[PDB]
């Protein structure tokens, strides 16, 4: 699972160890060890949503399966649980796209799932 | 729709009001209402586009519907169009990547859009 | 061909031709030619692979084409072969997104490929 965050939100406002956090929630989540979760978090960026300037967030999450109908709304529900308590972003000023990956789209270590 | 942007160019010559200028005619190109649409420019970014560090961008527009075959050639000449006056970033330096995005891929507000 | 690289390794710790020699080992690789390659790199990232913030990468490469099963594989190969010797990241600390674009969806040049 790989879950990229890209905010207008400043660096000094990401708690320490949301990193973790997410790799962890994620993980329960979607029912992969924590070990193949992969999280990236891309703060101070220049944005609007809305045509506005308060914080926003667009983020991604791509995973070889566990995307759905069902699955994707709870998701959105964590994602957007943990950025509006963490980095105060209101959650609807958040985009999530997600992406079922095959497994011969992805590479890792040398070679790829497939 | 969501909208980004990266490029080489240096932070200091994206000008102030780029990011609304996009959404608007990003809102009108699309027809969806201003507030649908996100934006997001990353500058002063490690790049090269057939070898050569000349100015040049990679973006990519996601969308649920409005992504086609002509209808993505005019956005094209829409976007090129913005960057090269505003960014003065060579049309041929330009590669955008469009997105038709399946409405139950897309969260937003702690649910997607399914 | 797009290759984009994210990773926390520090900017200086990127050598100098590094984006060069990407664009050559991937036009190789990839049999188009170099002036069709973009590579962009982005170090000094906020990211955690497996929950360790030990050096690692989250790359994608976009393509018309040109991706495949055992194409996929042998970028890898490559890949992670030039991150792990020009970035000294290990190999399992690296996933690389693979793209098979359609034309009628990658703009350039105020038109697209289609």
């Amino acid at each position: 699972g790989m879950f990229i965050v890209n905010t207008n939100v400043p660096r000094a406002s990401v708690p320490d160890g949301f990193l973790s956090e997410l790799t962890q929630q994620l993980a329960q989540a979607t029912g992969k060890p924590p070990q193949y979760i992969a999280v990236h978090v891309v703060p101070d960026q220049l944005m609007a949503f809305g045509g506005s300037s308060e914080p926003c967030a667009l983020c991604s999450l791509h995973s070889i399966g566990k995307i759905g109908g069902a699955q994707n709304r709870s998701y959105s529900k964590l994602l957007c649980g943990l950025l509006a308590e963490r980095l105060r972003i209101s959650p609807d000023r958040v985009y999530i796209n997600y992406y079922d990956m095959n497994a011969a789209n992805v590479g890792w270590n040398n070679s790829t799932f497939a």
